[PDB]
């Protein structure tokens, strides 16, 4: 009767933030309850450990308080079944709902809505009698959103809260030999809700691992690992400390022994009890042993040694009890004189915040996601990662200790959606739920050596319980720093000045909060901290504009240690309609309400793992190799600070506009921190028109744990020298032939004819033969499909008077009307020249002037000439160049520029100036939300079908036109248009990405000028 | 049903430290809810606010699991009617416990026994429908000890942990009209309980006020106040911040008052809606007034400067909706450069630590008793007390700001009897529970200008928790430091060193938890923090010894500030004979187990408030005013940092062996930490034989809130001159006869005959006349009845060796027996000689040898000759001297030395030089447990009776032979002896005091000299 729901429900403690568990154990590191050292030692699998994964049986309601009492007895006949982990979302029992700020419920802290998606999980199984004789049987759950009340055997067991850490529960009361049947009522929103506020989807349900430990009633019930050095890492002392549980015994012991793989490098056993710590005593129950090691091999992402320690409880005979372990990697992080050092020297930290994102699972992790998301960011360079925004998947820290990862361990709290931001965490009665979040994510992730620094949660803005929090860590585990950016970033609640979004020179003032240029911050009156962006370079979309701008900051101030790229993955779903047939779902998409759109989506890979363009900005920017050229002398720096470029290959190649003239191959041997200097053969002196340019790249040779043999690391790239041409253009037989009629002008030349209306002003028409050429006529264009920056969050509801679109759309860019001041048309003796001079006005207001010759001669090459006048007063436009569409349709793009890949002026240093030929299909970059794309920069000649186009400009060429772009929410709702759309750009705005939600698009990269100027050649074959 | 019994209890929350309280209202500072502004101004009764202290019906209950559901619905028949608030064990249902540090519950966290004394109160009452109209309903519980559940009206309301802070809870929704009933269910051990270790008498149920309080719906719901001054403190800013509950609209406002008397000062008004503090804004539900105050009159326990702050809440229009109310005090406490400010000046804190205790109530407290101990304290020199260890009476904190007294306010959370004193401090599992403790103490108590310095608890160890804790407050409020003494008393969590029981200029070593010397401790490689003993000078029984000592360091020293001294009032309870009868009682007295004995009685005043000598020793040594004395000229220093000695006059006297012969007195004109000089007119210079003394005293004319007119707060006292006596006893015509026998020594001259017993060697009898004067022979005398010093913790069943006691047991100093070495009789000219030798032995050894000479002369007077050796390898005894009991029984007692109060060789400071008198009665300290007392040193000639003697020596004269006081446990257990016992010492050691579980007695008063020598004077009237 006490266990019945209507019982247990009455408390409601899904509205009590004084109750946030019932019946819960404590928390520790990873057990498993070894009966067998070298199983231990190797890590095998233990029977101890049981994984209730799988097949579990499942009912959904719209509230608790509809559950029949029978489901504590009795399975529902109307009940499912559903893989266990999972999310609920998933499976269609109700949506996801994705917001970023605004809290899903309604703000009644601590209640909660009455309609409350209530999911009923439930499980039969057998237990071994084995299990019943002796020992502790408990049940573990890894992960749980965001509330549940459990039972077994139809008995209530406990209660938990917080979606992010483990639940611990003592079942041996509750077992019965034979079949036992677990009932679990989980919760969408309890009081919990309002400290999990992250931006991302709200899903829900039973999204962790499930398992049974079977532990000996005398145990092994905590321990601690420690590594102290000498001043120079000769000689370490590694300090464990063990906790018991059960009858104390004089004849218990504990050894403590130290593997590096099969070789057993210092043991220590002792027996139970320690110092006298006060006036009473010390613990009988604990013990701490020391142990000697010299010459230690130390842990660093650049080389993950590891060793492994096995702690072992048995009788003073030598008979075990149990065993438990765990990979330990020798490390000192410490910040010193404003600097975060790691082992001795100082850290830059290349690192991405991630969250735990399945475009199928959800929120579900499994080790594959969990490894290809490692070997990417690795393969990119990148040295960390940050838990956005809540401890991890237990086997996550386990794969960054092994592959060799920076991880931020982050408490799950963030507040968020309230007002202000402190309102919970500078209320005592709040503290006791924080607190919670903050020491049981320390109890359990503290002994791996790839968390260095702690986290007290997100965007909870500043108060006490901040304060409190930094102490209790600082105390219980002086061994790595603690960062906090709520409140202003460099609070009295962190180690570190980690802001984010924070610009590298442009103050930006907010009242309270404001964020100083990243180089100011520093020197402000009394800083001394070190600063690490926990958040920059907001990649959402067709982003990571200026990211060469901090890396060079970064590179300069020694003060300026790294930041955190927003962020690794889209978080997108995937859907169906007809032939099931799957596509990219993201805010709003499910009947979602509220919900932010698209701004769901800002990795720097899609949800799928492949890559956006971004990436190899990225890639490139935190290279751990440096080049100069001087001479014929190219210095290589390292900016490894403990490997020696041992895998490494640095190959070197010459060309003139393209064209190979010499190549080479040179082993790199460069010492963490140092130069080398390689020597260039005498190189080639062409006399043939042209560009010069010099490419290097890092090869690795090896294959590694996180990289194929062959990778490629690095790489740079000098113009040698240039030899202009001054070749004059063959003498002709004919010149073209001029004619007029009411309509347009024809010009002909051979099977080539030009047709340019006479009423728009445009080249309207062309043939090769019979060939018409276009379908649309070659005009100007000043406009672009948004960015997503360009965008902001201006909604046609909410407008946003500042985002550049706005700007566009109401100074009328979008809808201006060309008009025709002057067409003339002259046969000269060598060539016919035609002229124009239009206007582009909106309202009676002109913003723009566009004044073009064309000059076709003999040889059949038309000669265009554009200069371009803009008024002062007029939003910079997002560009300035032509555009039309083509008739033709062909397999492959050619061209002399910089590529291969997607190119923005603000965003194209990976890129390399060399000839690139690829498909049509790798020109449009599929970003989940349509917007200019494609681009590619600094073109000096471009080949599609028979024609071809030099100058020097930047295009892109898709088969959709912008306005397509500009009109389609989703990319799988775009369809192709008829022939090809080319943007042929004289100049083109950057995209930005300081962030989202403001004008992020620097000065140096506006089309500011007033007058702009461009000359294109086009001609056929 | 769910409000039934067998469901409310099923949890079992009061063995869970997760759970600490269900629906109780947040913390705040004291509500009335005034409806008038002035009323509110006046401190006057708020309708709003009703008591339900009175008659209560009750029922107590071995167990919780035995009360009948039927209670919840009507009272028991066998139910009585108890007044409220009160002590349960005050009335005989259980019986009250006196354990130190070992719990009176078993140690099994978090669990408590099954047997739980639950006590069952009842009230029934009437509320006025108007109550119910409008607003909420709340009541709120001063104090439940140590945790209870709630119902009214037949549904459960709710719960609520801590001893010593009120609960509140909205009954709102559960009145009716008409009769209400409330069933309150006590418990008496709680999980709560593991964190109430304190020193005192384990007590339980309502102890505390209960009320009803209503509120209407949009209300005040906290304030704060704070003060910050120029650096010359000549202007002031009153910072209140102000919140609101309820319904939020534009025409509501906020005015501040600040009065001071009848005249009003300053005033802000203003509409709510703060700063903005975060990227969220900021509280639009509270606001902040900053009030201007220029020459705002300072607070000091000195001149407890007070002002009166209102606080409206009303609309714009004018209408009130409600008005709350404190005293402010303008005061800045500052730890700066070392030391502790004061408004900028150096405190010197005389305080004592005080518990709050009543020998009929137990632990409900008055008025009356608060406001007598408020003036014994400002009587005796105190400056400030200790909440030792735990929130006080609301009522205390008024009283302090308005008679003039500093406080440290001090949390609930007292963990001594664990293994280590750390066990729930450092675990993150009791960090909810404690933090409960902290904030709401400082939610409460904040705006007390009476509360300087918070304490974290007692005797707890050191926890993370602790630092957790102290951060808080740290940021929570920062005008005040924090101090907490577990584990060293110089950890991170406090702002200041605040050991216990360090000694002077010794250091006690003690591993892990050390106590320094005090004068080491500040100087130990980099400290900076200031000094100050939270608790010093045991006051356990005939205590204080040595008390100077500190006070002259605390003088000498910058750094060492002061100290509270242990204890104020005993914790004695009182019993019945049956005769009607009333006596003290201690542990034990009430079939407690296990219990610590008389360890509960330290204070320095008697369970009724009465003075125990030591009261005096300390009122001396905390003078404000200190005494040079120069020629002529005395030299007067003020030790106030506030004040001109404007209620003082100095009153001085010169006498010659207890006789007058020049008086004057002089105003008092010092400033602060000043001097003033003092030209004595022209003394006269006596030839008499003597010692002439000077003696100042410090007189206050005009009565305070807090003393009676011609009130002593002072006194000066010095050695002028001697002037040795010369002369020669005057020739006698008469001539004793010697009268010789086999078995004595008959000596006759008169009346007066005196008898040797030549076997014993003593002098046996004495007669003036046919009446015998001695009932007891004349004896060496070499022990004391043993004094709580001396015995320490010893006991039976657990010797403590290093106990005086013990060794001067286990030395056979209390059974040596005499031997006689010679006895011899000489005749003289003008008199009779006789010579004795006697030995003290055990077992072998000799202890002591006393080497006498009488001789009667035929002026009638005995003069005897004390010499004594005792060997160097036995323990210093406790005094050297003679005893012996008188037929006579005088009334009065007079004698020329120290006095009149008992006094000791390291307790006679306060004593002054002179002739007193008084009643036999007065020679007797009636210490709850008895032990030698009574003493006066540097005594010159007593007179007692026909008696009189001479020379120089101590003694003590009661009608209680040494060997009944330490035979009687009890002191209404002793009774008179026949005649009168006296005790005439040649030499007495020390009584100590430092500490009374350890030898604290020094070694300049053991009597370690090896040869002693007296003389005496023995003569009739
Ligand atoms: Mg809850
Ligand atoms: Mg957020
Ligand atoms: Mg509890
Ligand atoms: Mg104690």
């Amino acid at each position: 009767i006490t266990d019945s729901l209507a019982v247990v429900l009455q408390r409601r403690d899904w509205e009590n933030p004084g109750v946030t568990q019932l019946n819960r154990l404590a928390a520790h590191p990873p057990f498993a309850s070894w009966r067998n050292s070298e199983e231990a030692r190797t890590d095998r699998p233990s029977q101890q450990l049981r994984s209730l994964n799988g097949e579990w049986r499942f009912a959904w309601f719209p509230a608790p308080e509809a559950v029949p009492e029978s489901w504590l007895e009795c399975d529902l006949p109307e009940a499912d079944t559903v893989v266990v982990p999972s999310n609920w979302q998933m499976h269609g029992y109700d949506a996801p709902i994705y917001t970023n700020v605004t809290y899903p419920i309604t703000v009644n802290p601590p209640f909660v809505p009455t309609e409350n998606p209530t999911g009923c999980y439930s499980l039969t199984f057998n237990v071994d009698e084995s299990w019943l004789q002796e020992g502790q049987t408990r049940i573990i759950f890894d992960g749980v959103n965001s509330a549940f009340h459990l039972w077994c055997n139809g008995r209530w067991v406990g209660y938990g809260q917080d979606s992010r850490l483990p639940s611990e529960f003592d079942l041996s009361a509750f077992l019965r030999a034979g079949e036992n049947r677990l009932a679990v009522m989980v919760l969408r929103w309890s009081d919990g809700s309002y400290l999990e506020d992250q931006d991302m989807w709200r899903m829900s349900g039973i999204f962790r691992d499930v398992s049974l430990l079977h532990k000996p009633t005398t145990q092994i019930s905590d321990f601690h690992v420690a590594t102290r050095f000498n001043d120079d890492f000769s000689r370490a002392v590694l300090e464990a400390e063990v906790q018991m549980c059960g009858e104390l015994r004089d004849y218990l012991r504990v050894t403590v022994s130290l593997w590096q793989g099969e070789t057993q490098v210092a043991s220590g056993t002792a027996p139970f009890g320690g110092e006298i710590i006060d006036e009473r005593g010390g613990y009988a129950d604990r013990v701490t042993l020391r142990l000697n090691v010299e010459n230690p091999k130390l842990w660093s992402a650049e080389i993950p040694n590891l060793y492994r320690a096995v702690v072992e409880l048995h009788t003073a005979d030598g008979t075990l009890i149990e065993a438990e372990a765990c990979d330990v990697g020798f490390r000192e992080v410490r910040i010193e004189n404003g600097l975060l050092l790691l082992n001795g020297k100082p850290l830059l930290i290349r690192g991405v915040n991630r969250h735990e994102h399945h475009p199928l699972h959800g929120q579900v992790m499994d080790e594959q996601t969990m490894v290809q998301d490692i070997l990417l960011m690795k393969q990119n360079n990148f040295n960390a990662v940050r838990c956005s925004h809540y401890p991890n998947h237990p086997l996550w820290y386990t794969l960054c200790d092994r592959y060799g990862l920076y991880v931020v361990d982050e408490a799950n709290i963030e507040t968020h959606g309230m007002v202000p931001m402190n309102r919970l965490t500078d209320d005592p009665r709040w503290l006791p739920a924080m607190s919670e979040r903050v020491t049981r994510m320390v109890q359990r992730d503290r002994n791996h050596p790839s968390v260095i620094i702690w986290s007290l949660g997100n965007e909870s803005g500043h108060g006490a319980n901040h304060d409190a929090l930094y102490r209790w860590i600082k105390s219980v585990d002086p061994s790595r720093p603690v960062q906090y950016e709520g409140g202003g970033a460099d609070t009295t609640a962190t180690d570190i000045i980690c802001p984010m979004y924070a610009r590298v020179d442009e103050d930006q003032p907010f009242p309270a909060v404001p964020k100083w240029s990243i180089k100011k911050w520093l020197s402000l009156p009394g800083e001394t901290r070190p600063l690490i962006l926990c958040e920059y370079a907001h990649a959402m979309g067709n982003s990571l504009g200026g990211f060469a701008k901090y890396w060079q900051a970064f590179r300069q101030y020694p003060r300026l240690q790294g930041g955190f790229v927003w962020d690794w993955v889209d978080q997108s779903l995937i859907k169906y309609d007809e032939n099931g047939n799957p596509w990219s779902a993201y805010g709003g998409d499910f009947g979602d309400t509220p919900n932010d759109r698209q701004f769901c989506m800002n990795g720097l890979v899609f949800a799928d793992r492949t890559p956006h363009p971004a990436l190899t900005e990225a890639k490139h920017q935190q290279q751990f190799f440096q080049f100069r050229l001087s001479g014929q002398t190219i210095e290589v720096t390292s900016e490894y600070l403990f490997r020696h470029s041992d895998n490494e290959l640095l190959h070197w190649m010459v060309a003139l506009d393209g064209k190979p003239l010499a190549s080479g191959e040179v082993p790199l041997d460069v010492a963490p921190q140092g130069k080398q200097l390689i020597e260039l053969p005498e190189l080639p002196q062409p006399e043939s028109a042209g560009q010069l340019w010099l490419t290097v790249r890092v090869v690795q040779p090896n294959a590694t744990a996180w990289s194929e043999a062959g990778h490629i690391s690095a790489w740079q790239q000098w113009r040698l020298a240039e030899n202009l041409s001054v070749t004059l253009p063959a003498a002709s037989h004919a010149i073209p032939h001029l004619t007029t009629s009411e309509m347009d002008f024809c010009i002909e030349l051979g099977n080539k004819r030009w047709q340019f209306n006479r009423q728009s002003g445009f080249l309207s028409q062309m043939w090769i033969g019979d060939k018409k050429q276009l379908l649309t006529p070659l005009r100007d264009q000043f406009t672009r499909a948004p960015l997503d920056n360009d965008i902001g969050v201006s909604e046609a509801t909410r407008i946003d008077p500042n985002a550049w679109v706005e700007r566009w759309k109401a100074a009328g860019h979008y809808q201006a009307e060309a008009a025709l001041l002057q067409c003339t048309a002259d046969t000269l003796a060598d060539a016919v020249l035609i002229t124009t001079a239009h206007a582009w006005q909106h309202q009676g207001k002109t913003l723009f002037i566009s004044r073009k010759t064309y000059r076709i001669d003999g040889s059949g090459q038309m000669a265009i000439t554009v200069d371009v006048e803009v008024a002062s007063d007029t939003p910079h436009p997002a560009r300035i160049g032509l555009n039309c569409q083509l008739a033709q349709v062909a397999e492959r793009v050619n061209w002399l520029g910089l590529g291969p890949q997607e190119n923005y002026p603000d965003r194209l240093t990976a890129a390399c100036f060399d000839r690139w030929d690829l498909p049509l299909s790798d020109m449009y970059t599929p970003y989940v939300f349509p917007s200019e794309n494609g681009l590619r920069c600094g073109t000096r000649e471009l080949n599609y079908g028979p024609h071809q186009w030099r100058g020097d400009f930047q295009f892109n060429i898709s088969r959709y036109s912008q306005q397509q772009l500009m009109e389609t929410s989703h990319r799988h709702l775009l369809h192709a248009e008829e022939g090809t759309w080319l943007n042929i750009d004289g100049f083109h705005m950057g995209i930005g990405g300081d962030d989202s939600w403001s004008p992020s698009v620097s000065a140096e990269f506006q089309l500011s000028a007033g007058r702009y100027h461009y000359q294109l050649v086009w001609c056929q074959k």
